[PDB]
């Protein structure tokens, strides 16, 4: 009935049905649309406490915890799906990730490289499509994919 990984859900605020898709944690409310050895995506990594290295050149140290890291990743979200910023300029300001030097840009990967919940959401992206918060070992990602 739909693509991979979607169901119908609805809105508590409306009323209105919207799409959610629990690989990539994506939610839009138009009906979905419509798998290749190799993708390229860019992402925006929000370290907290529990991180595999709670350290990245934005702080030696990062203390934010879980939730809060889920806040910011949240509100960079909102910001870029109303269009007052662009996925890249976030990227390069804010991702605890050294990719942030090249606008969050990873390269071409294929399965089996990287973190496992990263992978299926990339993967799982159409081209030209961005993630919700998808969790890792790392933190909290968003993705672009871009290829
Ligand atoms: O952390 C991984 C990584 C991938 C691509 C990059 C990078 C870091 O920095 C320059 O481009
Ligand atoms: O495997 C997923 C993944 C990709 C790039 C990353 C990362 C995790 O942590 C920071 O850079």
């Amino acid at each position: 009935k739909l693509p991979p990984g979607w169901e119908k859900a609805m809105s508590r605020s409306s009323g209105r049905v919207y799409y959610f898709n629990h690989i990539t944690n994506a939610s839009q409310w138009e009906r979905p649309s419509g798998e290749p050895a190799r993708v390229r995506c860019s992402h925006l990594l929000v370290k907290h406490s529990q991180s595999r290295r709670p350290s990245s050149w934005r702080q030696e140290k990062i203390t934010r915890t879980k939730e809060e890291a889920l806040e910011l990743i949240n509100g960079y979200i909102q910001k870029i799906k109303s269009g007052e910023e662009d996925f890249e300029s976030l990227a390069s300001q804010f991702s605890d990730c050294s990719s942030a030097k090249a606008r969050g840009d990873l390269g071409a990967f294929s399965r089996g490289q990287m973190q496992k919940p990263f992978e299926d959401a990339s993967f799982a992206l159409r081209t030209g499509e961005m993630s919700g918060p998808v969790f890792t070992d790392s933190g909290i990602h968003i993705i672009l994919r871009t290829e």
